């Protein structure tokens, strides 16, 4: 985990974070961080390899207002898994479908809350044949991820703010 | 699913018992969970849970050890754990803090900073009984991934119990 601190620049930090996630078994990740008292997700510090077109679509369609993981992050420090049960509203169903169209169907979002009031998320997606399989993979690496997200927050906020 | 009993708990007594049991199973026989609401700086009226000896908690406050305890300034700046380690260029007060902590049975341990979703500031401090630093670090490192999960479950349920 200590390799995140020693990185030079955003590209290398991103490369390290992506490979950590990739080696762990998650093909796609997004790391997003906002300063205290901001809700302008559009203009967050963002790192990762989500498809560019999806990132653009998410911003355009105002999905930050709809995405169930966003509101979850404002209320909690606990992970939220991308299960059918989290897409409760008709608009969130639309969100699920569009995210699925980008290849992002299985995964989880770890809320980030920094020492300086930074608000963020580390979202990770896993390629799987089905839900049950994806859930077992995620369970099998969850403690490692749980440490990872805080190491990423601490180093990530360092990169973005100091 | 073991972590779920922290939310199911009704009242501080019940919650404290569950948290202590979970921590004790992991080899931490003494714990203190401390939490302050958003923008509050006064460590006295903090929501404090655990089984640190009462006399030690009283003395820590009385002697003003919070300004000498390295974990305090660490917690305001980081979300990463800090292992208890004296500075070894230390002031009489810093020496006394560790000496009196040690006398209270709290020589080895770590503090997990707590930063809640609603701006809560706190710490989960846990002590392990050990003969030396090598043994202690072994004991703590071996449960660190589980503890990492526990501190966030404790933070989330504790904040609700305390403020919500
Ligand atoms: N900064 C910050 C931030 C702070 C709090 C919560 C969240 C975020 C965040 O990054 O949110 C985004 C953004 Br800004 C763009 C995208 Br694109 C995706 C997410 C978060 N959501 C997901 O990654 C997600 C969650 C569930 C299903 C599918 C996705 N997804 O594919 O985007
Ligand atoms: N709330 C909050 C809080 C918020 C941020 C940081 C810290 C705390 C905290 O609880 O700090 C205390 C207090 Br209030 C009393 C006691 Br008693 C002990 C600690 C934290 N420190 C330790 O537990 C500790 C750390 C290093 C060596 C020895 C000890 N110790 O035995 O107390």
């Amino acid at each position: 985990f200590l390799e995140l601190e020693r990185s030079s620049g955003k590209l290398e930090w991103s490369a390290i974070l992506q490979k950590m996630a990739s080696d762990l078994g998650f093909s796609k990740i997004l790391f997003g961080l906002l300063p205290k008292d901001s809700q302008d997700y559009e203009n967050a510090f963002i790192v990762g390899n989500y498809p560019a077109a999806w990132r653009e679509h998410y911003d355009r369609a105002g999905y930050a207002r709809v995405d169930p993981t966003v509101s979850h992050c404002t209320q909690s420090v606990l992970p939220i898994f991308w299960e059918p049960s989290i897409y409760q509203t008709r608009k969130q169903h639309e969100f699920f479908e569009e995210a699925s169209a980008a290849g992002l169907v299985y995964g989880l979002t770890m809320p980030l809350h920094g020492a300086r009031g930074e608000l963020g998320a580390l979202s990770l997606s896993v390629e799987a044949e089905n839900r049950a399989e994806a859930n077992r993979f995620m369970e099998s690496v969850l403690p490692t991820l749980w440490m990872l997200k805080d190491y990423a927050l601490q180093s990530g906020a360092g990169l973005a703010f100091e």
